[PDB]
């Protein structure tokens, strides 16, 4: 049975954990320890294809040990998450993009740009600017709310499709 290793990255507080739990369990967790990094597994049906998602919810600390690279390098695809009400989280996307390129040693890594917290009326990041960034990278852009589940299937299933597309090549 097919296993896809997904990795969720992005600034503290963007909603990595809430997005992951929303995908795996179908509810919103508004308080999950910000330091806690863990893998979540779920059997899914995408485009009629049965598979196992193994999703790393990144946290811990910013460090570049051999061991941290090895672990991130096992990811087949990455969700680059920012929050639509946090400009800095949006600017930080380039950092994560660059680290993924470095550890996979490739310009062609399956990635999806995720603008989370789409339910909030305190937007600081233009959807236009977001789309232009995803376009500059050659990757899909999905607006999400972990709170309302808006876009959550779309974000994870899109990334699986990007991985399948990479695995065919
Ligand atoms: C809030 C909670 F602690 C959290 O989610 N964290 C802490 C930060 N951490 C992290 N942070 C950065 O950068 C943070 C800012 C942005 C620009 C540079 N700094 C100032 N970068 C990373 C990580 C986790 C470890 N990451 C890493 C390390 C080696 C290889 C590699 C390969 C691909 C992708 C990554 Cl993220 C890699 C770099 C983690 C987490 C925030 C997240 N995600
Ligand atoms: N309104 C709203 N709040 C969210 C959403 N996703 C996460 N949050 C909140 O944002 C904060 C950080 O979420 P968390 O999942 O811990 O972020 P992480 O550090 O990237 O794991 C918490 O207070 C969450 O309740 C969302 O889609 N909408
Ligand atoms: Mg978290």
């Amino acid at each position: 049975m097919t296993e896809y290793k997904l990795v969720v990255v992005g600034a503290c507080g963007v909603g990595k954990s809430a997005l992951t739990i929303q995908l795996i369990q179908n509810h919103f967790v508004d308080e999950y320890d910000p330091t806690i990094e863990d893998s979540y597994r779920k059997q899914v049906v995408i485009d009629g294809e049965t598979s196992l998602l193994d999703i790393l919810d990144t946290a811990g600390q910013e460090e570049y040990s051999a061991m941290r690279d090895q672990y991130m390098r096992t990811g087949e695809g990455f969700l680059l998450v920012f929050a639509i009400n946090n400009t800095k989280s949006f600017e930080d996307i380039h950092h994560y993009r660059e680290q993924i390129k470095r550890v996979k040693d490739s310009e062609d890594v399956p990635m999806v740009l995720v603008g989370n917290k789409s339910d909030l009326p305190s937007r600081t990041v233009d959807t236009k600017q977001a789309q232009d960034l995803a376009r500059s990278y050659g990757i899909p852009f999905i607006e999400t709310s972990a709170k309302t589940r808006q876009g959550v299937d779309d974000a994870f299933y899109t990334l699986v499709r990007e991985i399948r597309k990479h695995k065919e090549k």
